[PDB]
Formats: C-alpha cells, structure tokens, sequence
RNA sequence: CCCCCCCCCCCCCCCCCCCCCCCCCCCCCCCCCCCCCCCCCCCCCCCCCCCCCCCCCCCCCCCCCCCCCC
C-alpha cells in the first residue's frame, strides 16, 4: 500500500544541468598560443632539445607539448575545440625568427636558452662518442614530443589529488614506464617537466578537454607509434578519475561482504543506486568529469550514504587496496567489521 | 464494488496551471543593470577589489556579482532571460568614464569608493611585502567574481528560512568551504556580502532565475575553475527548496517506521503520493520551484496529510536529523510514538542475510 | 568418366424430363410522480551538508597449406 513514496532527485538534479540553453563566455581577453601543423618538425626538435640536456629551467615545457598537440589535431582546429571547452579564449599563431619558434606567452630568451644548452651538451658528447650519435638519441627522433607528453599523461592521472602526490607517482612510474627513453635522454629531469605540466593543467583549465582530444584523437587511428600506444595506455589508466570510490564500490558487492547487508547501510540503497545510475545515464563521459575538472562532477559523491562508504573502505582495507587513500570514514564500527570479514575472505579458498 | 469513488484533485489542480495562454506582463517600468561581455576584465577586477579591502559600505555588492553573471551569459541573452522569467524588466548596459564602471542603479560614489578604499589597501600593504603581492593575492585574480558569487550561492540556498537564518550558515560554512579564498582575500566581509544578495534576491526577484541560469549554464561546461566547480556544488545543496518534508517523507520509509502503518496514517495514503506523483509530473523543476520563488510552489505541501508529517517529523526526531526545523506537528502522540521506534532503531544493529544472497558456506562463515 | 532393361494408346454400356401447392387473414397510440444547486476548515515555508585524495603501460608460445581413389 505504502508505494509512490519516492522522489527521483538525483536524476533531476542532473536534468537541470542540460537545460541550459544559454552558454558561458568565461576567458574574455585570455589568449594562448597554437602552432601550426608546417611547423611539427620544428616543434618536435625543441622537444628532443628539452629532454636532450640538462636545463636551468623547466617552465614551458608543457607549453610546449601542448604546441605538438597543436600541430598534430590542427593548424586552427584547437581554436574550435578550446571554444567548445566552454573558454571564450583566442588563440596566437606562433612564428619563426632568425632559425627560431616564436611561441606565444613562451620567453624568445627561454627558447633560445633550450636551444643553446642543447647544442652544449650534444658538442660535448659528439667528442666523446668520436663523432657517433646514433638517431634515436638526437633531440631530432620524432618520438620525443609523445615521450615528453607521456609525462604530461602520468600527472594527468593523479590531477585528483596534490601537486606533490602526483610528482611521487609520475616519477616512479615514469622509470618503469619510460624505461628506454630514458636510456636514450638520460638528460630529461621528468619532476621539473612533470611540474611544468601540473602548473599548466592548473592554469590552463581549457587545455585539460585539449589534452583528452588528443588522446580520444589518438586513441581512434590505424597506426600508432609504440611511444603513443603508451601515451593513450597512460590516459586509460585515468579514466576512474575521482570516481574510486564507485569503482571500490562493485569491488564491496564482488567479495559480498556481509556488511553490506548491514540494517543501516540497507537504508542507503536507493541513494547508492541513484549514483550509479546516474553513470549510466552519463555514459563514457562519466568517467573523466573529475579530470576535466567539470562542475557537472561531483553529483557522483557518495556523501548521501555515509555508512555505504564506511564498509567499501572497510572492505577495501581488509583485502588490503585501500593504501594511501585519505577518504575519510564517517562509521568507524562498519568499517572495522567490513575489514574483518574481507581480510577472513582474503585467506580462505573456496569453489 | 465502491471503488470509483475517486478524484485526482492535485493533478486538476496542476492541471489548470498550464491551460493559462495568457501571460502576465509584471514590472512593467523596471529598469536593471547589465555589462557586455566586453567589460568581463574590468567587472572581474572591481569583484576582487570588494574582497581585497575592508569596505565601509558593501550595498551594491551582489549586484556587482550579477553584473560579472551578465559578461559570462551574454551581452543582451540576459534580457532574454528576465523577460522570459515573467518579468517585463527593461535592461541598462553599463558604460565606462574616466578610467571606471558607470553600472545602472549603482551610484557612481560607491564605485569610486569601492575603487579609492582597494588602491589604499594596496599600497599600505605594499610597504610592508617589501613591494612583493603575488597574483593570487591581487583583486585581478580571475577567480575574483566567483568567489563573491559563492557567498551569494550560500544565502541562495538559505533562501527558504529568515534573513538571519541564511547569513549564520552562510559564515559557517564560508569559513570551511572558502577557506583558502579567505586566505588571500582576508578583508572580505562575508556577512555584509551575503546580507547584499539577501536584499537583492529579495527585491530583484528575476534575479533569482538569471541566478539559476548561470548556474545551469556552468554546470554545462567541459572544463570549470576550482572556484567554478565549487559554485555548482553549493548550488547543488540547494535543490531540495522549500521540500525538507518529502525529502525526510522518503527518509521515514527508508526507516521502516512502524508508526507509518498507522491506521491514520494510512488513511492519508492517497493525497501523499498525489504529492509525490506531482513531483514526477513536474520533473527537474520541481526541485528549484521554491528556490524560483514560483507561485506554482506549494502544491507540493503536505498539509492535507497532517498525521503523515507527524510520524516523518517524528522519525527524524529519533534519528536526530530534526536540528532546527520549526515545522509544527500536528498530531503530538503520533510524532513521540515515531520517535520512539527510530531512536531503538538508530542503535539495533541486525543483519538481512536475505538481501546479501551468498551461498550458505559464506553464510556459514558470517554466523561465526 | 557417365551411361547400359522392357514398353504406343485405346477398345462396354447409357438421353433428359414427367407429383403436389398462390400468399395473406388477431390485437394494439404514446404519455401521465417528485425534485434548483449550494453551505465547514485550511498561506506556504522553517535542519544539515563543497567534492576530490590508493595502486597499476600493454605485450611476450607455437604453427604454410596441401598430399588417396574414381
């Protein structure tokens, strides 16, 4: 009889976020520099020359990357991409001087600098090696530009969390990852790049949705290098971006943890379910809302269901997943008996 | 046999709130102010400048914050807006002198004060960072508006309670949520602020849904600031208006509240979910109709179920969620009775081995 | 390889119909009382609350098929 007790609010909240006729025009006077296509051979020497030597200064390094991304989606493509993102921002065709690259918001001092520190260090060692620099170390190998944005991917990842955090995980996953790059430009100081990139993302809002164009881009040709089958490897491993708790969430059902039966966590059901039906309504974009920094995001919060998200962790800690997770838990008593059950579950083998 | 005896009175009621082809045609001489996009730069600054300095008058301030609205929605969309809110309201677009905002309705004095009390502050401040105020810091940070806006969406959500009410949440929660825009910007008067938009959304009700719009605009973009994506988030806090009671109506059910099997109770059962099949008629709007200040609003009250709201107020009572809420109650034996069951409820704790649905060799092992 | 026999068909008888019988046929207007409907009560609203935060390149073996007869 009690039936048609039920408000579907979850869904209407996002509902209201389509209606929305009218359109933002945030990024006024801003302006930033494209590159275009003629110039991908120019561009990808300077980014060779980043990871070639040692710098005094990593500050546009990820300005550069972007510049290759430039090149590589469109001459003026990007403007229209960037409009789209929902920044009114214009965009600056960068030049050449003398040969040089005129980069917008990029230092002509900086660029030289790069330039002339490279050409140091490759004098220096073409004496050593008796005048034999094979092409896979010269900055000139086209693959450098994808190496130096696959750093730019790696603190792409972890934009969920700290500037520093993300730093710690690029770097120790950048040795295993970037391996044979490295053996070849020995010379690229990935925590600086990796900070260029941070600063960027941070600053740069518009070239967060620029950076997963190139990546959806790249993800969709016939032929890709073996450094950007890496590239779009890394972007994957992104895609639960934020949404952890979610993914941890089907992990709780998975192990059926019996603190998910729980009288007060049954109560949180429908909420719980509305969230997870809101991914679906969303459907692959769903995924990368936090990393886009979208406000739209954050509607897949599991704050509605505070004793759920006690047993989740619980159950995350027991298998022993959760590591370095700072999610606060609201039912320390859930989440106590959830990790008692899921560590009993860890040890026993059954059919 | 005596089953046809039956009216769906509210959703007549709805019903007759649609058939209207004529159109009202309110705040027929009103005039308000709007910027062009092309002023974004020069608004965004005098947002920064409200926040930078300890000001001695902050009267104009939401509508500064309406006028940055304006740059972001469009130059002349925003006439759209307000006249298809209802509201007949003619626009002003803002001009410059010299170099400063001329914006309508705000007297040129308060610009200029607000300009003069920043630029005393900057320099005071100056001499003592040995000349050294970093960009985050300086009333030109981007984020400026937005910020003044956030305090704006604070008392928007406590649009529902006293003036009062709303500005001591607004504090409260200003304090964790703006915390490190409180930081850069300490001078910011958080209560004089958000006592501007209180007499703004109060007195320039278009303003209410040109509020919303931008709101829903935002919420649509790829990419958002981190004050941006805050924005939405309060703004978020805000859908259920007005509706606290169907909200903890759900709540009650979720409960298993025994007392909802009244007999009494379950006399109201129909006109209860008449409400709560409105709500589904109307659909997303429902949500914002008394954020709107809509006269539509109010269908969805719970007043011709008394005895209903006596037991869901009571189960939230014994669940302490209750807090502050004025909500009188009716029927005082069913509340206390309601009460009763969720405060034995709140500290049981039992196990439905029926929902899990494991195999009972896993059913085995939780026994243990 | 396949195929390999035998082999015209038909052939009787036989008109059909033929009786009887018009149908219908009674009765019968309908209508007819009472009766305005309404009548109470009722502004709604009122609490709390930014989210996010772990880890993780994938890949890596081996392999021509066919092969008779008719």
């Amino acid at each position: 009889s009690l039936q048609g007790i039920h408000l579907s609010d979850l869904s209407y909240k996002h509902a209201i976020l389509k209606e929305s006729q009218y359109t933002i025009k945030r990024d006024v006077g801003t302006t930033t520099a494209v590159t275009p296509s003629s110039l991908q051979q120019e561009i990808t020497l300077l980014c060779g020359e980043i990871l070639y030597a040692k710098h005094a200064d990593y500050k546009y390094a990820a300005e550069i990357g972007i510049q290759y991304i430039s090149t590589a989606l469109g001459s003026e493509r990007v403007q229209q991409i960037l409009r789209n993102s929902g920044s009114e921002v214009q965009v600056v065709l960068t030049r050449t001087y003398s040969q040089m690259l005129d980069i917008h918001g990029v230092e002509k001092s900086w660029v030289e600098e790069i330039d002339k520190e490279a050409r140091k260090t490759m004098a220096t060692l073409l004496k050593e090696s008796s005048g034999n620099i094979p092409q896979n170390q010269r900055p000139s190998a086209p693959d450098t530009p994808i190496i130096l944005l696959c750093v730019g991917a790696l603190i792409f990842t972890k934009l969920a969390s700290t500037i520093e955090v993300g730093l710690e995980t690029t770097v120790r996953r950048a040795n295993r990852v970037l391996s044979d790059a490295l053996k070849r430009y020995p010379r690229m100081d990935i925590p600086k790049i990796a900070r260029s990139f941070y600063d960027l993302f941070e600053q740069k809002v518009y070239h967060r949705s620029l950076f997963i164009e190139y990546g959806k881009a790249l993800g969709s040709s016939s032929t890709g290098s073996k450094a950007e089958s890496l590239f779009v490897n890394i972007f994957m491993q992104a895609y639960g971006a934020g949404q952890t708790m979610l993914r941890w969430g089907v992990i709780a059902r998975s192990s059926n943890n019996i603190m998910l039966g729980h009288v007060s966590v049954q109560a949180e059901l429908k909420q719980v379910t509305e969230v997870y039906d809101l991914v679906r309504e969303m459907g692959p974009e769903s995924g990368l809302l936090h990393l886009r920094q979208s406000p739209k995001a954050g509607l897949l919060s599991l704050a509605n269901c505070p004793n759920f998200a006690s047993v989740v962790l619980g159950n995350a800690s027991g298998l022993g997943i959760i590591g370095m997770y700072r999610g606060r838990v609201p039912n320390t008593e859930l989440f106590s008996a959830a990790e008692s059950y899921a560590k009993s579950l860890k040890e026993s083998n059954k059919i």
